[PDB]
């Protein structure tokens, strides 16, 4: 009976406007009066803290929180008034380390359960995948055990941008490596990514301002609020804290 106790006991344009948001409610607002615009087709980083606004960015975007102030608008719909599950299935996302399913390749890659088995290599085929995928020892049926450790780091991040592109996103979230890759690699990421942004949204949880020097736009976080936000060069120029960073 203390057994079924504890059974019991189990039971593409963009904006933000002035945007305020606390988990606690009590010790801080996590973002106050963050407010930019993203254009379609623009690569946006977001510096600042790490995970206050990797978190912060990465949440609004999956909607893990309505704000308590203000609005966050996605393809000029404040994101309050959609459904929030239609929302999420609606955005794709890769991050550096993706988790797979201990199930086929084939299987891994479809989070889109519809897809065709040719559909899905095709996209991996326009999204740079398909040789390492012919290199699996059962190719599309080669099963993922162990969720993905048989594949390098480079390979599951490329597994996850044919997963956002079989998925069709009008928008990206990219979570940048804390890690090297190789020069060969990690400059076909970088243009993996290009592509990738190129005629859509692009959001970079950005933390490293080495990367960033090619960004189309750096958006620099400063005790929740965004107080400015433009080109590396011109942002250098300025000589502030993101210089400093920079």
């Amino acid at each position: 009976l203390g057994a079924v106790k504890r059974i019991h006991a189990l039971l593409g344009k963009i904006q933000i406007q002035n945007l305020s948001v606390r988990y606690d409610s009590s010790l801080k607002p996590v973002l106050k009066h963050v407010n930019t615009l993203i254009s379609p087709g623009q690569k946006i980083g977001i510096c600042g803290r790490t995970g206050s606004g990797k978190s912060s960015f990465s949440l609004a975007f999956f909607r893990m929180v309505d704000m308590f102030e203000g609005r966050i608008i996605i393809d000029g719909i404040d994101i309050a008034k959609l459904p929030l599950h239609t929302l999420r299935s609606r955005l794709s996302i890769i991050l550096q380390d993706p988790v797979l399913f201990s199930g086929t390749i084939r299987f891994n890659l479809d989070p889109e359960k519809k897809c065709s088995d040719s559909t899905l290599w095709e996209a991996l085929e326009i999204a740079q995948l398909k040789l390492v995928v012919k290199a699996l020892p059962g190719g599309l049926d080669a099963i993922i055990t162990e969720g993905g450790e048989n594949f390098s780091q480079g390979q599951r991040q490329l597994f996850c941008l044919a997963r956002a592109f079989v998925r069709k996103t009008s928008i990206f979230i990219m979570d940048e490596a804390t890690a090297s890759i190789d020069m060969a690699t990690e400059n076909i990421l970088q243009k993996v990514v290009m592509t990738a942004f190129a005629d859509r949204t692009v959001v970079t949880i950005a933390h490293r301002v080495h990367t960033i020097l090619s960004a189309d736009l750096v958006m620099v976080l400063k005790r929740g609020a965004i107080l400015e936000f433009d080109k590396p060069e011109t942002l250098l120029s300025q000589k502030d804290s993101v210089f400093a960073s920079f």
